[PDB]
DNA sequence: AAAAA
DNA sequence: TTTTTGT
DNA sequence: AAAAA
């Protein structure tokens, strides 16, 4: 019996159902920009199923016993076994307020609001957007124009490789006994991201060096005319464009920008935070939605919370955390739901 | 949009 | 039916 | 702020 949950899914890169998936995260997309939050998590939770079988559906018997999947979903599959297309994803696919979100949120710091805002406004292209002298734009949108071609071809694994070391030299000439782990994508083991994500945490450092390591790595990479972009949320996170130089990478301008984010933790907090920032978002909404439904408990990428025992559990490591809430331990290849 | 309360 | 959906 | 991350 597959579970409607996806910390209860092996899911790896491997997926037989792209023609079924690519069609619903269309629709999910839609509902998304439409505001239907349900309908847009249904789809969600329907192509993260799919993503997670063994094997191809060539006919609706193929989809007894699979959850997430009702009358509307199924519809759906039906018409893509009929002629190998969805005519709901193709009406979507032409839909000009669907081509204006998915052109406008493709800027890094154009969200769903301000694609809103631009679309409603009579904007349809991005060249009449920059040119436009009425409209003002967001330090993080300033960047994301000036450095659209290089963020929109996404990062493969020998820039993040790259990335890695940066991260690590300028880490450990603050903090020498830090541990840095590459989260995100490729830790679940993506080819691709449209980022770099990375965990920073230190056994011996004290509050104070915690919260003061992120301000010295980043001026550092200022000093060294690195830093592109920066944005720092205080506990601890920031928000990133590195200068990639391509003597670095072993695999133009001689440079590409690239988005990085950096987490730093508690030593003792380590495991949670891990698993929060390792992912799949899917992965971890479900995980989530399974602690406070059927565990009765509460989780975030700080702690662990047990309601009915009123104690936080701890966790050194993932698996720890998976056993607390009494789930087989998924590998993080597998977390890609 | 699907599943549980 | 109403509520929930990653507080 | 709100928005974006
Ligand atoms: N809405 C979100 C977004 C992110 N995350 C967590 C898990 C993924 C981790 C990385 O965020 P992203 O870099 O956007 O996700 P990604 O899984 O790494 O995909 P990509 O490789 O394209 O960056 O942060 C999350 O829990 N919920
Ligand atoms: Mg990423
Ligand atoms: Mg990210
Ligand atoms: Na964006």
């Amino acid at each position: 019996k597959i579970s409607q949950y996806a910390c209860q899914r092996r899911t790896t890169l491997n997926n037989y159902n792209q023609l079924f998936t690519d069609a619903l995260d269309i629709l999910a997309e839609n509902d998304e920009l439409r505001e239907n939050e349900g309908s847009c998590l249904a789809f969600m939770r329907a192509s993260s199923v799919l993503k997670s079988l063994p094997f191809p559906i060539t006919s609706m018997k193929d989809t007894e016993g699979i959850p997430c999947l009702g009358d509307k979903v199924k519809s759906i599959i039906e018409g893509i076994i009929e002629d190998g297309e969805s005519s709901e994803a193709k009406a979507v696919l032409n839909d000009e307020r669907y081509k204006s979100f998915k052109l406008f949120t493709s800027v890094f710091g154009v969200g769903l609001k301000t694609a809103e805002k631009w679309f409603r406004m009579g904007f349809r292209t991005l060249s009449k957007i920059q040119s436009d002298k009425s409209l003002r734009f967001t330090q993080m949108q300033k960047a994301g124009f000036l450095y659209y071609e290089d963020l929109v071809s996404c990062v493969n694994r020998p820039e993040a490789e790259a990335v890695s070391m940066l991260v690590k030299e300028a880490v450990v000439t603050f903090l020498p006994d830090a541990l840095v782990t590459m989260t995100g994508g490729f830790r679940r083991g993506k080819m691709t991201g449209h980022d770099v994500d990375f965990l920073i945490t230190s056994p011996e450092a004290t509050e104070d060096e915690e919260q003061q390591l992120l301000h010295k790595v980043t001026d550092f990479w200022k000093q060294q005319g690195l830093l592109l972009y920066c944005d720092i949320l205080e506990s601890q996170k920031c928000f990133l464009i590195l200068k990639l130089d391509h003597g670095r990478v072993h695999s133009g301008k001689g440079w590409k920008a690239i988005r990085v984010d950096l987490v730093m933790c508690p030593y003792d907090r380590r495991a949670f935070a891990l698993l929060g920032w390792t992912g799949s978002r899917q992965f971890e909404r479900d995980l989530r939605r399974y602690a406070t439904h059927e565990r009765k408990m509460m989780l975030d990428n700080h702690a662990l919370y047990d309601r009915t025992k009123r104690v936080f559990l701890e966790a050194e490591s993932e698996e720890e955390i998976f056993a607390h809430l009494g789930l087989d331990y998924i590998e993080p290849w597998e977390r890609n739901a």
